């Protein structure tokens, strides 16, 4: 006292791979030496008498404390100052959601905003939409820290299914003067869904017949979202395309099938529905036949009164017949009629019964032939 050592600015705060201007000056009249120990980059570089200046560029470090010294009469110099580089939030992302949460399930919310600072001068926010779920000021974190992460778990609500949420950080920079820097990471949209025991009820006559058409029906309620869940209907490889109805959490698919002309209906029918990453399939055994329709023939199917006729029905061998109420003998191959006419059998008409029984079902043909 004296002399001294002045460093100027003596505090600074830059962007991060940011420059500034350093001005190091002592009131020694003949400085025996004098510089900078720093371990930043330097472009440009100025000096003079009693005073050396330096430029100092890209600048990545949170905290540098460079020293100035000058030495005079055989004696250090020193005055110490402090760097700070500051960061705007060009980096805020968020994790992504669960690809379907069930309601209900607890699932978690993590937020990183890498490289952020000061700590201290943060404050982030977890939110749904416009109300702010959870805010952490990091205040009082060390000077050095940077970086930042928010994790709040959360339950799984109906209602906020379809909603946008997202975290948004906020650096206050206003006591420096640069005042508030906040920014928003990606907004994501979370997907939920339900789900109930008790299979899909399934609602089929067990009997098909080829060329004939039933509706059948497959229904289920407790699912939301609805409108976001699909389901499929088929027989066999043959997909029905049911009709879909949707009311509420509850759905409604009705067809019209029509038989395949193959087999069954030791086929079959499956109803089943996929949403998120569960599905629910019942399945029920059914059956398609195949009945020839009897045919009644006549010859001549229109004769004089006296004339001898003939008439046949046969189901295919496979079936036993009824001709006016004569049974098939033998029951393997169709049965006859045959008579000479008469005057009081003409607009008389015979009937023919087709008997084909499968799994006890008993099934039946009428059909007849009027005689002019
Ligand atoms: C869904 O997520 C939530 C959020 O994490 C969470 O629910 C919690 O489940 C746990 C275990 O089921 C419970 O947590 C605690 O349970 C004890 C009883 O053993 C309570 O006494 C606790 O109350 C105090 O908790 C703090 C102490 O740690 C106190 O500081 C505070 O003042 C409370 O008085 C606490 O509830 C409980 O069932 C809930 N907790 C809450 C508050 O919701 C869990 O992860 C999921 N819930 C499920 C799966 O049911
Ligand atoms: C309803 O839910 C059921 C859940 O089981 C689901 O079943 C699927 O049905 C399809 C046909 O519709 C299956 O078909 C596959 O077809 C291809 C040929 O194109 C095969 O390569 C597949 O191979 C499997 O089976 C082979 C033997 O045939 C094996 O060698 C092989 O290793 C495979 O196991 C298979 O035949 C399909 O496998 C099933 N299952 C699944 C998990 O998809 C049905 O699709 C659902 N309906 C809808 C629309 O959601
Ligand atoms: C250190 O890195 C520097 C970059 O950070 C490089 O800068 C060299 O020098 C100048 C200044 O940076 C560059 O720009 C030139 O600017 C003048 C106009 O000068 C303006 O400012 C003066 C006050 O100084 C003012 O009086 C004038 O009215 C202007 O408004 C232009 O006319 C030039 O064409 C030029 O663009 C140079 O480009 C750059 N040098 C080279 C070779 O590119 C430099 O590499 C390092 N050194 C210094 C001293 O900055
Ligand atoms: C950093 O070094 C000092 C800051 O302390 C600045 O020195 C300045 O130099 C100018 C030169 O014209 C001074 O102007 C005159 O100086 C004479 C003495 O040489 C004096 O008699 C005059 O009355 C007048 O002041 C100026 O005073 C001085 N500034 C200060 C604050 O002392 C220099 O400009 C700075 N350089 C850089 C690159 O920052
Ligand atoms: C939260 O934000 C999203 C948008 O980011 C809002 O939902 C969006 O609604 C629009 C308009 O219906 C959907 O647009 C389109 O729908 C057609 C179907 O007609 C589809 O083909 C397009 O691909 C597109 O999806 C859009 O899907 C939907 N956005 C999302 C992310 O699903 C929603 O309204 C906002 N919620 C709140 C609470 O404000
Ligand atoms: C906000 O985030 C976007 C996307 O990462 C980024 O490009 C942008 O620089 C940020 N804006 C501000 C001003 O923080
Ligand atoms: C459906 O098919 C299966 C063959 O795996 C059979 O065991 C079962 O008895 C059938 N169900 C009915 C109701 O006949
Ligand atoms: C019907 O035809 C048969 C066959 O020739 C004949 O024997 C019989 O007399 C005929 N019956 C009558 C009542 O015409
Ligand atoms: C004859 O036709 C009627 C009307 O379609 C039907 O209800 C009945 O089952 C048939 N008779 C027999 C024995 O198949």
């Amino acid at each position: 006292e004296p002399f001294w050592a002045d460093l100027q600015p003596r505090v600074a705060f830059v962007e991060r791979g940011g420059s500034l201007w350093l001005n190091c000056s002592t009131n020694c009249p003949r400085p025996e030496r004098g510089g900078l120990e720093t371990s930043l980059r330097r472009n440009g570089t100025q000096r003079g008498l009693r005073w050396l200046a330096r430029q100092l560029v890209d600048i990545r470090e949170p905290e540098t404390q460079p020293v100035c010294f000058f030495r005079c009469a055989r004696r250090t110099l020193q005055a110490r100052g402090l760097i700070r580089t500051f960061q705007r939030p060009d980096r805020v992302e968020l994790m992504p959601l669960p690809p379907w949460q069930p309601v209900g399930e607890n699932f978690t919310l993590s937020c990183r905003v890498p490289g952020a600072g000061p700590r201290a001068s943060l404050t982030l926010t977890l939110l749904r939409g416009a109300q702010e779920l959870i805010r952490r000021s990091f205040a009082g974190e060390p000077p050095r820290a940077r970086g930042a992460v928010l994790t709040a778990t959360v339950l799984a609500r109906r209602e906020d299914h379809g909603a946008n949420f997202s975290c948004r950080a906020e650096l206050d920079l206003r006591p420096h003067g640069l005042g508030l820097f906040e920014n928003s990471s990606a907004p994501r949209e979370l997907r939920t869904f339900s789900l109930s025991p008790d299979a899909p009820r399934l609602a089929a006559p067990r009997l098909l017949e080829v060329g004939s058409e039933r509706p059948v029906s497959c229904t289920l309620d407790g699912l939301f979202p609805a409108s976001e869940a699909r389901v499929y209907l088929a027989l066999g490889d043959q997909n029905l395309s049911p009709d879909v109805t949707l009311e509420g959490d509850a759905f409604v698919a009705t067809a019209t099938a029509t038989a395949s002309a193959e087999q069954e209906g030791a086929r079959q029918l499956v109803c089943n529905v996929t949403l998120g990453g569960e599905n629910r399939e019942t399945r029920e055994n059914v059956t398609i036949y195949s009945f020839p329709a009897p045919l009644l023939t006549l010859s001549e199917p229109s004769v004089s009164e006296g004339q001898m006729v003939t008439v046949t029905c046969a189901a295919g061998a496979q079936a036993l017949v009824t001709l006016e109420g004569v049974p098939a003998a033998v029951p393997g191959q169709p049965a006859q009629l045959q008579l000479n006419a008469t005057e009081n059998d003409d607009r008389r008409s015979f009937f023919c019964d087709a008997t084909l029984d499968v799994d006890g079902e008993t099934l039946i043909k009428n059909r007849s032939a009027e005689l002019r």
